[PDB]
């Protein structure tokens, strides 16, 4: 097996960068590049987040983002390894987890786009349907969600749907053209 | 990078088993099992090919078959590795190489069938069309093939179509269960 780091470890490891987005959004962005097979472009994007800074903290942040990118690259490209979305732990609040899920999708869709992939690049119709749903998940209002069984289940379902959809989109893009 | 052994070396390595089929057909079978996710079942098949012999030469034949099965498993499951079909080298006759391609396809479609995969197990229409083409390639007249560039590029094109198709078939099966 091969697993992403704990969510809060990752978040702490990039805190010094004072980024404008969540760990989850950032991971969604990485996975957008990787889904499109724009691996080298993803790496360049991560480098760019340092804005040329060269101190040891910034450097350690870079190494951590690269470790995550490489784990994701392997999970997305090897059927022997389960693909994971970097999201807060299950004991966080429903509202925290739902916002992070939405930001994950926003990052992923933006990543795809910046990597030159939209609706027309997909061979399968299942993929286009899925991209559209991810675009809706990205626009999701986390405050409507209500604590209890129903919405926990709802979040769990859309989260698992998104996880698989990313893998199917990736196969579509990679095995055509 | 990770590559299959040379056709000749593999064929020599299994000659002691006196198999009824060619190296290419056997590799097709292996890939049928792998495409279906029936890895353990394929392994038991390969082991049963020794018909319980335990002598050194038979055991080395088995090691060779397992090495090929494992290389294939990795190529089919890791997008970072190129998938290969085990086919005779270019030097050999056009008829001979067309024959081996056909036997590869026959082996492949038999492997799928044995592992419980036919038309209805595939989610995408494209996969179904591809399987149908592969069944036709298995029943292909190799004598008609005229030594020349037209039929040489004809063979190359269905060979490459088959190579890519196998990967798309696999992704269809794994990503819908
Ligand atoms: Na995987
Ligand atoms: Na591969």
């Amino acid at each position: 097996s091969l697993h992403l780091p704990k969510y809060d470890d990752f978040v702490q490891s990039i805190s010094v960068l004072a980024l404008t987005m969540s760990g989850s959004e950032l991971h969604g962005i990485m996975c957008g590049y990787l889904c499109a097979g724009a691996d080298s472009q993803g790496e360049a994007y991560i480098r760019a987040l340092l804005n040329n800074k060269k101190d040891e903290q910034s450097r350690n942040a870079l190494l951590s983002m690269f470790s995550v990118f490489s784990i994701s690259q392997q999970q997305m490209n090897n059927f022997d390894f389960e693909f994971e979305m970097l999201l807060p732990d299950d004991d966080e609040s429903l509202v925290t987890r739902a916002q992070a899920f939405s930001e994950w999708c926003e990052g992923f869709t933006q990543g795809l786009t910046i990597a030159g992939v939209g609706m027309e690049q997909f061979y399968e119709e299942e993929s286009q349907d899925a991209l559209q749903h991810l675009m809706e998940f990205a626009e999701l209002d986390c405050e409507s969600l209500e604590v209890g069984e129903e919405d926990e289940r709802a979040l769990m379902e859309v989260s698992e749907y998104t996880r698989m959809a990313v893998l199917r989109l990736h196969s579509d893009l990679v095995l055509h053209e």
